[PDB]
DNA sequence: ACTTTAT
DNA sequence: ATAAAGTATAGTGTG
């Protein structure tokens, strides 16, 4: 089975609608009767937003004086999963093992306060996490200079190398590929 | 590399 | 006027 992984830039106005998918507060495919499987892998608090956690922590540490843009990305999303035949094989501890091994990776790699959420759902066809990224590093907000085409070249090839050192068989997605991303709703289309 | 943003 | 960070990136699956 291949890892995937595959980041979204988060801004304000898309924040709020990745909290509500997120924190499940009626789709074909979400099973309701599942959702109460789901769980969160950080210690943040449910009643607060991501743009109002995430903007918190970022204007209380900023080395700068300026206002964080309104265009500023103020996280990475990243998807984590595989697919179906890869979870079949595990059972619920080893799920959430896997799970808290690829937050690691990016908590190890890129800090451990910038993982602003890590919200893995069981209720819809695969197992994922949706972990968001805050691209905050030496006191600067900047996805740009975080996760730049290096970077994700990087991590498609040492992300599954670290999952499979840690107990997982899955391998790195097909280096160059030249697959174009669809959506959730253009993917099932297909 | 070029353009937007907040000074 | 300035300069940092905006723009995609890399990957596969029914996020
Ligand atoms: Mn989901």
């Amino acid at each position: 089975s291949y890892m995937v992984a595959r980041m979204q830039k988060m801004k304000a106005g898309n924040l709020g609608g990745a909290f509500k998918h997120n924190e499940r507060v009626s789709n074909k495919d979400i099973n309701p009767s599942r959702s109460h499987l789901n769980y969160e892998l950080t210690d943040r608090d449910r009643s607060v937003s991501y743009e109002k956690q995430i903007k918190d922590y970022v204007n209380e540490n900023k080395v700068s004086n300026r206002a964080i843009r309104k265009d500023a990305v103020l996280c990475d999303e990243w998807i984590i999963t595989s697919d179906k035949d890869f979870f079949e094989k595990l059972d619920e501890e080893q799920t959430r093992t896997f799970f808290e091994t690829a937050k690691n990776y990016f908590a190890e790699n890129y800090g451990e306060s910038n993982i602003a959420y890590a919200s893995v759902h069981l209720d819809e066809s695969t197992p994922h996490m949706h972990m968001g990224v805050v691209p905050f590093e030496n006191g600067k907000l900047s996805s740009k200079a975080m996760f730049d085409r290096e970077e994700l070249k990087h991590i498609q090839e040492d992300l599954p190398r670290y999952m499979s050192d840690h107990g997982f068989e899955l391998e790195r997605g097909k280096l160059n590929s030249e697959a174009k991303h669809k959506t959730v709703a253009e993917f099932k289309r297909a």
